[PDB]
Formats: C-alpha cells, sequence, structure tokens
C-alpha cells in the first residue's frame, strides 16, 4: 500500500547512494594519481636537497589509500540491489 | 506500528549518509581546486622542458571529475527526503 | 517482512563503512596534499608563494570531513544497535 510506495523509494535512494558513492571514489582515485605525480616532480625538483621531505625537513607525508574497501562494498552492493 | 519507528530510522539514516556525502563531494572538489593550482604551479616550474609530464617523461595524469553526478543524485535525495517527510507529516 | 529489514540494514552498513573508508582516504590525500603545497610555496618563496607567483587567488582546502567522521560514527552507533 504506502508501504510498498516507500520500499520502492528507499530501494532507489540506495542505489543512488551507491552510485554517488562509486562516482566518488573514481574522483578521489584520479585526483590521487594527479597528487602523486605532483609529488614526482616535487622530488625531482628538489632533488639535490634529498627530495620534497627532506627540503622541508618534514615527516614524509604518504596516500593511505582505502578505496579497496570502497570498490569491494558497492560491487557487492550493487549486486544485492537485484533483490527487490 | 514498529513501522512508523523505522521508517523514521531509514530516512534518519539515508539523510546522514545524504550528508556525508555530500560534505565528501564538497571537500573534495575544494581539495582537487588545490591539487589543479599545485599542478599549474608545476607546469610553470618545468615551462622549458614542456611541463611537468614532460619532465618525468610520464604520460599525463588529469583529474576525472565525476562529482557533477554526486552533486545532482544528492540534491535529489535530499528532495526526496523532504518530500516523503512532509506527506508523512500530512 | 524481518528479511526486508535485515537487507536494508546490511545495505546501509556498507554504505556507511564505504563513506567512512572514503574519509579517511581523502584526509590521507589531503596531507600530501597540502605538503606539496608547501614545497611549491618554498620553491616560489621570494615571488610571495605560489599563488602570487601564478597571479591567482589562493586555493585553500575547505575540509568537510569532520561532519562525515561525527554523522557516519552515529550511523554506526545506531545500526550496531538494531
Ligand atoms: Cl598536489
Amino acid at each position: 500500500k504506502q508501504f510498498e510506495q516507500l520500499q520502492a523509494a528507499i530501494h532507489t535512494d540506495l542505489g543512488a547512494l551507491e552510485k554517488s558513492v562509486s562516482a566518488l571514489e573514481k574522483s578521489l582515485t584520479s585526483l590521487s594519481e594527479v597528487v602523486l605525480q605532483n609529488r614526482r616532480g616535487l622530488d625531482l625538483l628538489f632533488l639535490k636537497e634529498g627530495g620534497l621531505c627532506a627540503a622541508l625537513k618534514e615527516e614524509c607525508s604518504f596516500y593511505a589509500d582505502h578505496t579497496g574497501v570502497v570498490r569491494d562494498s558497492m560491487a557487492k552492493l550493487r549486486e544485492r540491489l537485484n533483490q527487490r
């Protein structure tokens, strides 16, 4: 009744959320390749000083990439959203 | 019944996920502006070598931005949440 | 019906953890980026930094991830309760 309408709508909304999370993941992973190429550029420019972090006398930041979790999780979600 | 409580809970949880997806979108878009300005900086620094990617001798990485889909879908989702809570309250 | 609510539950849990994973990753990347930035500010120090040398308004990171952290934490709580 009103029940079915709501259940259908939730299904739709979960799929929209899956899609947005997956879109964010590709965007984030793409950007990360830009960022790491930038880093390689800076280690080149700072070659005589030991590289970027050595030049800054800072602890070196690395990209801790947790997006495998996202891809595996969202793929499982898409598979289950074939239940209605 | 218990069903009413659960309408309420799901509305809450979807709204929370919507808000969180949007916050992340805004943060990622903002970060990308920093990143691309960094890139222009490196392209200037390596201007004589034909740019960053040329100097690195690398295929050039570009930001595949899908955040437009995200901004659209989440606006739609807020609209739906609001419309459903409005009808329910009616 | 219990089967339905279980399916929704699992789906919401998957989304929560995925959002949280993205959050950890974005926050980590952002540190790499900011450090890159500090690097470019040193390379352009006499010209007033990167932005001045590009003749541009400066981009800064508007970090909204605290909202994501707080909000997902509560979602995990409400999900675990049920
Ligand atoms: Cl960067």
